[PDB]
Parts: C-alpha cells; structure tokens; sequence
C-alpha cells in the first residue's frame, strides 16, 4: 500500500520549544530515500500549517495550554489524514508532539469498525484537564481519543469516541500519574510497563500485542513516541524517562510488526532536534520506520 | 512495617577515601521522600560514629586493616540495628563499604532462626586475613558472618555464625580471587555469576533465588553492593567491575523481591560520591530502594 | 536604534540540510527575549520564502549549485532588508547558510557611501566558479558582493558591486582554497587569520578592524559565521575547521563592537541544529548578539 | 607561616545539598599532602559544628534563609579564625558555600588595620535582605562583611564593617544582579569582569590588582568561589556560568600572589562533590592552593 | 592444548589504514598474559609479512584491490597456520582485515575431513569480484572459502573449497548487500542475524549453533570480526554497524563455545588502534578470548 | 631543503607498550602527503630496526632499563641522521619515545659549531641513572646529550657532549623532579615553564626563544615531545600533564619558528596510538609539522 508523509511541525501540545522541528528533522534523516529503497510509492504531502499560541492572559487555557490552536491544527490533521486513507494510501504522520495523535486517530478511526492501537511510550498520555499536572495536553490525546476529556479534543472530526480502551495496548510504560495508573486501571487498558518487557522480554511483550489485537481489531494504529526508548538511544525529547527501552528492543519490535502485517497507520512524534545530539532520535526514528515498513537484515 | 534508616559513614574496610560520603549523598539523592511518598513510617536514626583508623602497625595485623575501629563501628551498627528490629520495624543502613555488613548481619540474625541472604554484588567478599589479597575487611563480610575469620570480626554481637552457607545466594558476581572460588565451591554457597544472568536470564535467576530462599528460611537479609551494578549504570565505587548488571535488570530484581515479599532487612553499600559523576550511584541506590519497598510503574 | 529580525531558513548555499531550521533555533535560544530585556524595540519580521531545488539534471548549475533558488531568496531578502533600513531600524538577519549574506548585503550597502564589513569566519567566502571546489554558494557571497561572480549573484539589488576590498576585514580565518588566498592577496583584502589572532590577540585585532574601518567607512556590517568560532563552541556547523576562535574570545569582540558603535546591520549563520548538540550553536549566537547590542558583564 | 585548616561543611547559604561535602573532598583530594610537601607546618583543626536549619514556616525572615543557622555556625567559625590567628598561624578554610566568608572574615579583619580582599568569583555576593532575589545568604557575604545587610551576619565577631569597598577587588565577574552592579558602582569596588581579563590579559589584572592592594592594606584576604573558574574546568559547583576562568589562568593569579607574598589568609568555597566530576572541582581547588603557598614549575 | 599465535598486520584488504596495528595492540592488551593465567602453555610465533601494495594505476583488477599482496601474505599464513596444526598446537590468529581468513582456513582446513565455521560479525562477508561494490577482499573470504570468487583467493594453499555452506552459521549479522543476501539464500548458509538475536537470545543461538556443527563438523573454526559487536563496546573497526551485541553476550557466547570444547582454530579481526578510544576493543577482544580458553567467573 | 624522514618504533624508552606504534600512526595521519602538499622533496627512508629488550637483570642497570637496546638503536639512528644530514637533507625524525633524541642529536650535532636546541615539552628529561625515579632513558635523552649520564648513551656516535646548556631552551614545562630543577638551575639552561608562558603568553615566549638562539647557534634542532600540550589536545601520550599548551599556541610556536628559518633538523616523539582518541595525537603532530615547514592560513 502506497504511504502519504504529512508533518505536523507542533510544539504547542507542550512547553519546551523545538519538537514543531521533528517533522524536517525526519525528513533530513532521509525518511524518503529509506522508503522509496523498499520500493514504496512514497508521497510527502508537507505540513500542517500550525496556529501561534494566543497571549495568556487572553484565553481561557491552563489545565488546558493553547486549547485552541492544538484543536485547530488537529481539525486539519485529521481532515488530511481522512483525505489519505479514503485515497487507499497509509497515512505516516511526523510530529510534533503528541497531542497531535487526537487529529491522526480522527481522521483514520472512523474507517475501522474496531481500531486496534499499540501507544508505545514511556507515558500513559491518558491525562484529563483535571488530573493533569502541567495543563499539557500532549499528555492527554490517548485519554482524548478514548472519549475522555474537553470536548474540543474528543469532538475532533465530528465523532467520539475514536477507539475503545480494550482495543488499545500500551508498551514501554514507565511514568504515570496516579490519576493516570487509576484511569488505565478502571478503562481496563493493556499496558506493558518496563517491568513486563524485563521480565517477559521484548519478544513475548509483541507477540502476546500482536495477537491480542488480531484478535479483535480491523486495523492497528502504531503511536509512537520517541521518549519510550531510553534517553541514551533517543535523547532528543522534552520528557525523557531514564530505564528505557533499547534501539535492538524497538527494532525488533517494528519488525515483528511488520512481519505481522497489522498495521495500518503509524505516526512518531517528540522528536525535539533541539535537545537531540546531532539528530540520533530522528535517525532512529527513521531507521524504526525502516523495520515497520519491511526492512530486514536478511 | 515501618523504616528505620541507619547511616554508617565508613570508609576503613578498604582504601579510597570518599566512601564515607554515601550515606548523606543517598539521602541527598532523595532517599527519605521517595519512601514516604510510598505511605512508609519513615525515621531517620543518623549516622554510626565511626572512630580515626588506628596506625597499622598498632592495629590487628597487615591482612586486616583498620581492625579494630572496622569492629568497633561494627559493635555499635548491631547494637542500633539490634534496637530497630526490637521496635518492630524494618532496619534499612546506608554505608559505606561492605565491611558494615558484620554489623548489620549482627544485629539482625539472632532474631531469626534460619535467616537468608542475598549478596548481590560483583565480588564474594569472602576473604579470610589469610587470603586476602589486600587486608581491606570491606571484602572479607560475607566470611566473617558465616563464621569465617578474625574472631574480632565473626564475634560481634556476641554470636557466631550469623547464617549458614545454604542460605546464602549471590548474584551478579564476576570477580573471585582463587581462594574465594574455593570458599563458594566448598561452602557450597548458591551462586549467579554473569554467566548465569546471561544464560538464564534475569527474571530466573530471581525466581530461583526467591524460591530457594523463601523454601528454607524464615527471613531474608538484602546485602547490595552498588558495585554488582555495570560502572557505566554505577561510576560511584570503590571497586568497579565491567560487565556488570543494568539498571534494568537491577529494577526488576528489587520489584521481583518486593512482590516476594521476603527481604526483612537490607543495606545499600559502596557508594562513593567522590569517584562518582553527580551523585549518579546514590540515586541509583534510592530509586533501587524505592522498588524494593514497593514502588511500582502501574 | 530598533531592531527587525529577518529569518532567512535559507539551505540551499551548500549540501548540509539542516542549516534551514537555524533561524528557528535562534529564536528558541530566546533571542527576542535578550534583547528585549537591553530595552529595545525589537520586531520579528518572519521568515523569507525560500524555494525548492529543481532537478540536477534539469538546471545548469555544478559550479552554482541551486543557483535560481539561492539567487531568488537573495532578492526577497535584498527587497525586505532595504524596507528595514528604510524604516530607520536595525536589520538583524537569522540564517541560514552563508550565500544569504548576498541579500543582506544588497538591501543595506545602497543606503551606504562606503560600507565596511567585518566577515568573522573560519574562511574566506571569496569563492566564484572558477576557484570553487564544491560549487557551494556559501563559499561565494564575499566574492560575489565584491562584484566578483555570476551576474545573477553580484547583480541582486540591481546594482554592484555592494563593497569594496579596502573596506573588508576578515577575522578568524583558517581554511582558505589557493585561489581564494590569491583572492585576498590581489584585491589587498584585510585579514586576520588564526595566526595573527594568536600572535597579536583578539584586543590588539578588534581595536585595528575598529580604528581601521571607523577611518574609512560610514556604515560596517557584520557577518558572522558560526564556524569562525572552535567546533567545541559552536559544533552545529555545515563545515567544522579546528583551532577556532574561543566563546570568550568572540565575547570581547562584540562587547569591543558595541563599544565603538560602528555596526550598522549584522547577521548570524550556518547555524545548524541538526548537527549541534542541544542547541549550544544557537545560544552561543544569541549570547553574542546579546553583547553586540550591549549587554555588559558591569 | 604554619597553617591552620578549618573545614566548614556549610550548605545552608544556597539550596542545594552537596556542598557541605566540600572539605573533606579537599582533603580526599590531598590538601594535606600538597602542602606538607612544601614543607608547611600544617594542622588540620577539622569542622566547624553545623546546626541543622529549622523548618521554613518558622523561620524570621524569608528573605534569608537560613539565618539563625548560618549566623550561629559564623559565629564559631569567626571564633575558630580569630584563635589560629592569634597563635600566628595562616587560616585556610575549607567550605562549604560562600556564606562561610562572613565568618572567615569576622575572625581575621580585627587584626588588621586595613585588610585587602581579593574575591575571585563569577558572582559579586552584594545582595542584602532588600536586594537578594532569593534570600540565599551565601550570596551577600561582601556586602555584609562592609556592614551592609541584615545585623545578624554583619554584626557576627561583635563588629563592624570588617572591610572598606576601596580595599575590596573582584576578579572573573560574569554574573551581577542589577542591583549589586548598583552596589559596586556606588560603593566604588574595583572590579575586574571577565571583559577586563579578555581584554587586559590574567597578567596585567593580577599586576594591577596585587599593586592595588599593596600600596593601600597591611594583609589581603583571597575569597576563591570555584564557581570562578569556567564549569568545565569547575563543574562541581552550585552556581556555574560559562565563559569563566581557565584552570591555567588561575594557577598563574596563584602564583602571581604567591610570589607578591601579600597573601594573609584563604577559603576556597562552593566545591559540591554531589554535583562533580570525579572530585575534579576538588582537585583543582588543592592544586590552586598548593600554588598559592609556593609551589613553583621551575 | 597448546596454543600458538601468530600476527598477520594486514590492511590491505580493506581502505583504512591502522587495522594493521590490531596484532600488537591485542599483544599489549595482554593476550599472553591472560592466556597464561589459564596454564596454557603459549608461544607467540610473530607477525607474518605484509608486501606494500603496488600501485594502483599497475594492477590487475580494481574489483580485486591489493590482489596479489593479500594472495601472497596469505599464502605465508595458510604455511604457518598449517605448521602450528602439525605440530599438535591450536592455531590462534590476530588480525588484521577479515581477509586473512583465507589463509587461517586454507592452514586449517585440510586437516579436517568437515570443518565448521562461525562467522561471529555484523557482515557476511560473502562478496565475490563480480558481486563486490567495493572491491575490498575483506568482504570476500567467506566466499572464497566455500570456493567461490577469483581463483587468486579460493586456490590458496593449493586446494579448494575449504568448507562446505552447510559448515557454517552466521552470528551478529546486520549489513548484507542484496548479492549477498543471494549468497546465503541459495548456498543455504545458516545465519542468525541481529533479528534473530533480540528475538530468540543470545542463549538460544548458542545452542542451536552449537548443536548443529557439533552434529555434522570434526572440527569448528571461529572467525570473530570485532565489528560483531556494537560500536559503543568496540569503536576500534573500520566498519561499524550500530545495534550491535553487547560485550556481555559475546562473553556468553565464547562461555558458551568453551563449555562445549567444539573450537579448534580462531582468529580474531579487524581491529583498528587508530579508529579506537584507548585500546578499548584490542581489549574487548582480549577478554573474549579469555572466555574463549576457559577463562570462567566461578 | 628536501626532507628525509626516519621512523623510530622505540618504546624502550619507557614503560608503556604503544609507543613503537607512533611512526605509522604519524604516517597514517598523512605526513607525506602533508608535506608533499609543500612542494618540498620528501623521502621516507623507513624504520630503524629496534631490538627486544635483554632481561633487566643483564643490563647495564636498574637505574637504565633496556639499556643497550636503547644505546644499539641510538647508534643505528645516529648513522641514519649523520648520513641524511650529509646528503644536504633536513632528518625529520618520528618516535617513538624521547630516548630517540639521543641518536637524533648524536647524527646532528657533529655538523654544527654550535647547536641550538628547543625541548617542547611538559619535562625537562634531564635525569640521569642517579638521579632517575624510574630508570625509564626517555626521561634522561637532554642530560644525556649534554654529557650527562651513562657513557653508553652520553657517548653515542663516537663523541661528547653533543650541545652546550647555554644553547637549549626548554619550552611548556610544569614537570620536573627535584634534582632536575637543580640540574637545569646548575646548567644554566633556558626555561620557559607554563607559568612564563601564562604571563608572557607564546608570542613573546617564541620571540626571546628564537632571538636568544639565532644569536648564538649556526644551527637547531626542535626535539617535540606532544605531551607538551595539554591531554586534552594531546591524550595518546604515555606521560600526561594537565595544564598544557593548546592547540592553537602550539601552531603559532610552528609557524613563528618557520618564520624565523632556524629549525635545521626535528622529531616529533612520544606518540603513543594505543592510549590515543582515534589517533588525535598523530594528527596532531602532522598538522604542527605542516606549520613548522611553511603551511600558511594565508
Ligand atoms: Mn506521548
Ligand atoms: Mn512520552
Ligand atoms: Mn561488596
Ligand atoms: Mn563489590
Ligand atoms: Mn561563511
Ligand atoms: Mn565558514
Ligand atoms: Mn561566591
Ligand atoms: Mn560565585
Ligand atoms: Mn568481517
Ligand atoms: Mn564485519
Ligand atoms: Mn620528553
Ligand atoms: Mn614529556
């Protein structure tokens, strides 16, 4: 199947300037020519143009930082991505933050019948306005898709909720808010923290994934953010976790993924080149890309 | 159970000054508000006074260093140790080189009828004054409390052995002097090199130490070296050895012995802030301890 | 007098993607908010619309890479820079790789009877197609405002040439081709290289650049290249040459350029984030902007 | 002259914990050794006994933190200070942050008609209760050692003001708060900013600074902040600010005062092992110091 | 058995230079030493030698670089290797460019009715003249050896091939070209690339490597290209691919091969002083070969 | 002048392996080709053949570890010199530890009235067998040539002594022992240590070095040690000494000596790969051979 790149350069999901540069950084790692080598008919349909955060004293938005505007662009994102998939393409969307996954899920969930999604991150992201301890709402689109939260972020696309939390599967766990741990708990969400992927190891955490949702979805989409490796693999992101999972772990990942051929949208986010050493995390994001899309080593 | 923490600013058991520092530089690294945030009754006893090493020619003899201050810093560790447990409550020492471990051992085994423990640490540290290489009794503890050694050093408390040989497991070791080889293979003392952590992997390897242990002992005693640890994960030792255990796995090892529920007292050796790299060691060791005393990713 | 920043996410003057996302970078290193707090009435312009480069195989230009893209932006900034100074404001350029300099240079040296310019750079720029070895343009923008080069480069503005050799200093030069130095040495451009700098000291350099073009201009432009200073300062540059110019020493010439009050229009390039570490490449611009528009240690 | 070591294990003047490790780093780092090699009667009279600080909600004066304890430990240092000068031997205190110079100074300055003080540090420490932007103490030792401040630290040995501003000389300054470059400016205070020691060279600051003082005091007091020297020479610091001191820049001041012999008393502060690189912070503080009392290259 | 050593300071079947300095680098890494610490008895025979390289333009065929000097040298190490076998001695190789493996295995070879190989690196090594985008025979010797590629390099020590495709396990890989990847698919070549790696563990790769060629092999030669490993465990190659093993799993993995007593020839190759920080992979290499001998932790 | 180049892999000298390894890793870091680049006349006349060192307990003395090994490849040397010296070619000379200078001199000296020597380094090397810490010769090559030491080395090419005290000029010191302060103090010899040129800075250093020279020698000889710079610039050395000279005065040591035309012969010693970063050091003194023989900026 055909991919369609689109990049959203936002930073406004959270408070550290410089992730609205992952989406060229990416690009600069050679996303393209990586794809294009596995003989993919690849389109890069550029950026979603991103709003400027209004003045604070202005808007109504501190459990809620640049509400507006991160709902804006996520409007557009998930228009495109509808456009994408209607063409029969596989969106690859390039972040930006996380909040950006509300506008991705909008736009593809609504062609599934029941959607599967693997959150692989060092953070839940299910954070609400009121449990949510910095107002950032890069931390709440996995909450907002599962239609919990301001209705600016669930209503996106016209439809709530996107999935439903026993189609989701989190990997790589390893900082959550006790609102968040209570939250998970409740909504019964798979998650694998790292005490599963030490204790199961890599292999075991994908299969029982894998066939925990070929079981019950129509389509899987792959979130990832960058910060569920471990900062010395993946430095450049703005809420780095040490005890993370390692470049081989996420390889084999994506590459038993694809190998299982589930997935049918896939969007990598954080990438922030600005607290990076000379663009390690989008190569690596990159190189993941490569694993997902059918790269082997043999 | 409630903690008691027990500082032992002891740096005589072997020869690099700076080891002194790591009781206050754990508790610097945080030690005391990421127990209570777990709801822990924690208290703070202080530090141990520990005495001026006595000029070597004065003291016990040329294999053992600082003899008789290393045994009188020791006779007053039991005694407070000996105190907490009485309490009721669970007494956690932060050293401070091994040698501490006398004390420690001392003030809790004779309140148990078969105590266990876990050596987790990348040297046997059971040497005699015999065959010691060096004369530093920071690798002489584990002997000592078996019943092995000077008799300055096996006698404290007033009780001699402290535990038996069966009920003793090390983990992460690769560095034996010949003769401790031949203590382990004669004593017959359980044994997990990084052979076997490799081979087997850690989550066995802990699942056979638990098992081992839980089956015949009433109590299990945690004696962690941060030196068990790769230098890359704990820089801040006397003693560093490549090839070490990963942060990771030492995680999953403290969250395997929380879940147990076994470990009734445990100490965290070795930290030297002064060949370390900010405090990086010490808060290895506090977030080590927050596992261990139940700290959990979900 | 106040300040317009123009951004110029200009990368086309040579091979290293990347360079593009430095006016960005220097935004985020804070650079409104550190002059902002000299008190000056500071305005941020935007970006200048830069192009794509056309296919290889379709546009004559080996000798000029990305000729028509460069020499289009070029013209765009030329246009902007001249409103600038219209409007009695200071032109503060963000790049960006080096050839923008043929812009900035356009829009201001019109509005000059004998503009100077201190180019700060571990090379000279003084390239045409003839003498470069790349064909980078970023290696041509001296050369070309001094009316040596492609009509399409020495022509922007509609006039040429922007300056003359005499009124040009070089500073902290240490990577010069053959026929750049011959270059130099034939229009009698003045220059401090590496070894003078060494030799002489960075007072005794600025206090005869200052004396030298205060004697003999009405204006000086400053074009600063970020790979003037050592790659252990500043590593985010497209082209690296050791033996650099120290932080501190880069300090006291803009603390010395602020004290004579001779600069009339700056711009800071080659700045790349993509090949930096953290960001450091950008901050160190804006500390050195900071000292150019007056910010004192007393 | 024989000396005197006092260490002052003093964090309290700042926030953060580590500091207090500061003397015995030093003398772990060989301080002892160093001067006993040049042939030095040296006495170590140990530390100073360091209150514990009460909680804040109970405290006078938020504006100073810390103050009944920091005051009470100047006290004894002043007492300590006052007796090893009175027995003719040269004080060298260790610390402990810069709050500590308070005392050091309080204990010397009765002895002298007109005591000189060289404050070699990134920082001025001429805040005041009114001024300081944080209430930490050791950043208004200066000012409260020339009488400005709260009466608790000027007051400290039963007198005052210990120095006159025209005897007072900073050397490396990179960081004033607007108000203490209000406060040296007014009380007229010779300063040497890192602009001066780029521009005049080590030398001829160290040739004029030690002219300075000879020809107007009868003894000078070297107050050495490490925060001084650059972080990368220096990094176990509280307070670091790029673009300081080279570690050869000051061993040439050291021997530069060592050779003038105008030297009468010393404290090397802010050395935070926690926040080190191997003792590195400490180690340079011992080889300063060992050229400050005379050793020689050649 | 004893073993003997021999050097072959080859570069020349590859482009950089240094690689040529791994025999002694691994000599002064303590090779000797450490073997002797296991009671071998040890005798190094010297480095075999290397002819200069003829000039380029003068050569026979450029997809062959440096053809008849690695034939040559390699004739000279097939004698040797040959020699050392006859006299009952095990043959232990140190590199060197992966070249020399056609002479260690042209030595060795005849002397055994099927001779096992792994190939322990991130490459397979498995180029011809044909296939070869280089032209570097170091990418060939694995193929020259089954008898495949210019008869210059397959006819070495005058009969051909030395092993058979099902002799052989690939360990570590992860950078084929296309042609290889052919290669191993129609020769049937077992191959356990990174993939299979992080999928079934180091362990199990063992085993199964180990039973198979204990089940069809009289004898097993090991080829260890340090670049097997990660870069961050062995920088010193001219040739590094990121996700590699670790330093653990390779001492695993020579544990392994030890308890087995399957290995009767080894060499170790491509180390690289020059490319290296501080010996650090002669070093590595070492210690591998330690474990390989028997060397064990308890 | 055409240049002669002579390759020393001595490491005899001293104690640390790696050393010998210093003439190739300077020929890998392209010294031909960087003096070719020169338009100068350059031969490579290979290796002295060095011998194995003979059992301490037969050599001359503990005081003189491989003392005829090290005397029989100074006598080879001082015949290769001699001899290059007499075809009207300037001896440039690549250690190889400092024990090489005695044959460098030796073969050099005879053809001059009056010699003139520039020691760069971080040692004086005046030690003799009474007076040597380490019986290590690189530590007693200046001594020796002045006709200080054991006959064997001071007696080297048939003659003694081969320069005069009042002709050598010593340069970067900051590391002599005792009894070599008293010699240099005795001898009257020239010295410029880290603290002359802190205070003077290179410049003058260079320029009263030069001055003092050409007005009393016919003829001099730059005998190089690279632990003259700092570790920082220099780190493959077997000697570190914090506190050296840079890069940059390194160069400008070079490029002033070039200037003055006084430099007759030279050797570049002490490079030692195996304790190297990816052979900085050879590159290092390749890049100061290239300033010493003309290579201008401009
Ligand atoms: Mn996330
Ligand atoms: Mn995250
Ligand atoms: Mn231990
Ligand atoms: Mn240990
Ligand atoms: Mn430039
Ligand atoms: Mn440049
Ligand atoms: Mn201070
Ligand atoms: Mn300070
Ligand atoms: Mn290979
Ligand atoms: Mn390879
Ligand atoms: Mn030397
Ligand atoms: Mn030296």
């Amino acid at each position: 199947k055909p991919i369609s790149i689109i990049g959203v350069p936002m930073d406004l999901g959270q408070t550290r300037r410089g992730v609205d540069m992952g989406p060229s950084a990416m690009r600069y790692a050679g996303v393209i020519e990586r794809l294009e080598r596995l003989h993919y008919d690849i389109e890069d349909l550029g950026d979603i143009p991103i709003g400027k955060a209004e003045r604070l004293h202005e808007q109504g938005d501190s459990r809620l930082r640049n509400l507006k505007a991160v709902a804006e662009a996520n409007e557009k994102l998930a228009a495109a991505v509808d456009q994408v998939v209607q063409r029969g393409r596989f969106p690859l969307v390039l972040g930006g933050d996380h909040s950006i996954a509300i506008g991705t899920l909008a736009g593809v969930a609504k062609h599934y019948e029941r959607l599967g999604v693997i959150w692989y991150d060092a953070h839940g992201d299910v954070n609400t306005a009121e449990t949510s301890p910095s107002g950032n709402i890069h931390g709440m689109p996995l909450a907002a898709s599962l239609g919990f939260g301001h209705p600016a972020l669930t209503q996106i696309g016209g439809y709530s909720p996107k999935i439903k939390p026993e189609h989701v599967v989190l990997i790589g766990v390893r900082s959550l808010d006790e609102g968040e741990k209570k939250f998970i708990r409740e909504k019964g969400i798979k998650i694998y923290t790292m005490h599963e992927v030490d204790r199961l190891g890599m292999t075991r955490v994908m299969e029982e994934t894998i066939a925990y949702l070929k079981e019950r979805t129509d389509g899987v989409h792959l979130s990832l953010d960058l910060d569920g490796l471990d900062p010395s693999d993946a430095p450049g992101v703005g809420t780095p976790v040490i005890g993370g999972l390692t470049y081989r772990e996420s390889h084999l990942a994506m590459e038993m993924l694809a190998e299982a051929q589930i997935i049918t949208s896939a969007e990598f986010v954080e990438v922030n080149p600005i607290l990076d050493e000379r663009n390690k995390t989008a190569s690596v994001a990159v190189a993941l890309m490569g694993s997902l899309f059918g790269e082997k080593l043999m």
